């Protein structure tokens, strides 16, 4: 999987796929909308984990979303319905609206909480040792990381 | 102790489990407000907030309500109302509820607390993962009171 | 099951759940609306046989529904499709819209016609032996009740 | 004899049944009106309405309307077309049905009226269960005829 | 199966509903609308595949659809998929909008293309030898008819 | 050829077929346009779009869009992508493609183009069909080089 290189809105997320560890890209587009409610578009992924996490984006860190069109998509054809994959759709959506990318050697783990906070789940051991084999050298994951605010300074201040 | 959070004794299939129940509200900019619900019955969440203002005077009808099961499962449960009310309350009014309380109980339409299957169950799980102090349908009968005990 | 006393807008039907007679509180909120179309939330209940209740209950009762908000509930989180239940609907609803309870010795069975008739059930035998084994003492059904309207004349007029 | 109700001869799954149509219509609130249809496949009543509409003339652009299959059935049965398109005239013109007349056929978007399976049961059964007159494809070929001779 | 002679909005399509060849009638019905957005009610048949059709009516045949109410119906209560009802739907609609009436001879069979073209499909000879046995005499099919406009300027100019 | 039509080389369940993706666009008359999508997954035509809009400057915001995969099957493939993003453009452009072109390719959010299964099924098939010249992942990696190439 060779991917597009610093482009916004683009996070690769350590999912369990039914029972397997699988690194996956979470993409994001964000843009200014003509209609008067905003374009929600989910593709891969749960529509409604999605809307908890834009909820939080917009109320807890003060992203400004009412007026935007989302498009959230996960690459590759795959339904995926893991809660470990919010911290990655949270980031790649704030990347996609604030229009800076996120290194390209990280990948993410984690629940978001509607306070913010990010939560463990099940198979890290797993889901890290597949982002190693797959060639990740930085990782932010329930055990590193605790709330959303601090992913967000450390990558896309 | 951010509000917006409420630990429920939940029965999910055969198993009891204390699960987290949030919520979150603020002032809508439409016309109607969103409401949000993950991972439990959003006709039952719907039920809780008409509970909410219509009986306990909630100024629900301009704020955004989202209601979030934590922990990935997806459980219908009566035995999660409770929870439910009191988690979108404490976020609604910002005061939260302490850290060691933990909540069963179906929520009627007019605001008084239910039966709930397998309450010895859910109460032990509560004493085993570490709560203190527990509002269930043996000790507790309308929201009101739940409301005044610990949301000030 | 121990409940609300004299809180209007209930009413205990002797409803068939699956193959089984069970005494139910059916419950039903009315309120002002302020949005154009006012809500109708419908929980445990067929929402279409609640619908033919409410149009039966506006057009030919004259309750003033256009404006309200309206939610009916069947307490403890059954799921019931019975056509036995529209008489309790449709008393719960009056009740809740009119303001004053119904009796608490009471119980509710049956089928509500688009005219506003009260019509034959399964099973009136068992629903009236566990209506009388829960300890009620009056009944309302398809045997001693022909309109809804006698029904309203007799507890919430 | 309330307007509004009318009997058709159904065969539910394999079983012949005389089943009670019912309509209500009403000048409607609002700037589309209410369509609510119970019992009854939605699409094959409304095909029907616009039948109603769009080729006998019926004011129904502006009518709240209600169909309802009485008894608990839910029924899918081309067959009951033809007591849906009366039972709803009959309502929105305030005039009845004889009491003894029983119903069946499909009814396509020409107004006409169209074969259906097992007229012979159905007949049967309406004739067992005391009818004493009967509209069906083998003596009506249109809608119209049969609004001339009952709806006056 | 003895029909409206006549009524236009009527069209005959020789179709596979599972495995079997039968010519059915597939009925149109198109009026000016009261509401702002118009009507469209299709009963019996696939309405993805009839809004294809509705589609390339109005953009490649100018029919003057927007603000017409749109009713299709497949006579006889059943429910086919097949593409190869796409003419007989063209056609009936077309029929319906600009009032006369198809041939009471002719059977239609083809899939159309968002180009209006007509296009194979399965067991021609089946529903053609169908078609024979219950009596049409004329035919339009993909190995006769290549665009929609074609069957147009034959029968309803 | 007529514009906004595009060879896929698709996988059907197992089986490889060269299918044809339609798409047709016009001014919409409405507040916001129409979109339909027959024999294709509508999630995936939706993003795809987007890409379109918002990548590439196609002006569909006021445009109505209707894309149909010819042939009577329903794909969910993502190697459709490439067929359904060229036919969109073309026929908003009024410009076909070459006869004699087949597409493959998934196409993400950035506009790029993705690796897909059974690349040499796809191909292969492709040679038989008769077709001259290809567009896949191993050839392309954005969606502009198409552009570019064959629509001018």
């Amino acid at each position: 999987k060779e991917r597009p290189l610093g482009v916004p809105g683009s996070a690769v997320a350590l999912a369990l796929a039914g029972e397997r560890a699988l690194a996956l890209e979470v993409q994001a587009l964000a843009a200014k909308t003509p209609f008067p409610a905003p374009r929600r578009v989910v593709q891969g992924l749960d529509g409604r984990r999605v809307d908890v996490v834009l909820a939080v984006l917009e109320r807890r860190l003060g992203l400004p979303l009412a007026n935007l069109d989302v498009y959230v998509n996960l690459a590759g054809g795959l339904k995926v319905q893991d809660p470990g994959l919010d911290l990655a759709v949270a980031l790649a959506v704030y990347s996609a609206v604030v229009g800076r990318p996120l290194p390209a050697d990280l990948a993410l783990v984690g629940e978001v909480g509607l306070a913010g906070e990010v939560r463990r789940v099940a198979g890290l051991e797993r889901r890290l040792r597949e982002g190693e084999r797959a060639g990740f050298g930085r990782f932010l994951h329930p055990g590193n990381l605790k709330r959303l605010q601090e992913a967000v300074e450390a990558y896309l201040a």
